[PDB]
């Protein structure tokens, strides 16, 4: 019980703090890449943008539940996790936001954080457009990465 969610006010683009960071943000699974949080990301590097478009044409594991990690600086990576189906409301009205999918790519991001001696730092993912519920997103995060003494910096803005 050492760790806990931080939340501040920023950028997730600006993680704070020292040592090894992954920023971690939700991607559809149609290799959209347009709205809200990758506006951020590609406004300060091309990597992050780039890396996910050639995977999507690669459809090389391109599924719900993956992650892809660039780096982007020394010290830096960011984690496209594909945890949204479509960038729509499908036909019965259910949001993109596939919590068991979102939960799948942070196990992965776990593993990457752990190996990497990292912190976590993060928009309010799944929030807007997606249809996330905080409440819930923030259970899971809680779960994945707070337990196991992994810090989690979520950046309001």
């Amino acid at each position: 019980n050492a760790m806990e969610i931080l939340y501040i006010k920023g950028d997730a683009t600006a993680p704070i703090g020292s040592g090894v960071k992954v920023i971690t943000h939700i991607c559809n699974d149609i290799g959209g890449w347009g709205k809200g949080f990758v506006l951020a990301l590609s406004k300060k590097w091309k990597m992050p943008e780039e890396a996910y478009r050639q995977w999507y044409k690669s459809q090389e594991e391109f599924t719900l539940g993956a992650v892809q990690f660039v780096n982007v600086e020394n010290k830096l990576y960011v984690a496209n996790m594909i945890g949204q189906h479509g960038i729509y409301k499908d036909s019965k009205g259910l949001p993109p936001i596939r919590y068991d999918a979102v939960r799948q790519c942070l196990k992965e991001v776990a593993l990457f954080t752990i190996a990497h001696k990292a912190s976590v730092h993060m928009p309010r993912i799944g929030c807007g457009l997606a249809g996330g519920k905080w409440e819930l997103m923030e259970q899971i995060i809680k779960e994945e990465l707070i337990t196991k003494e992994i810090a989690v910096t979520v950046y309001d803005l």
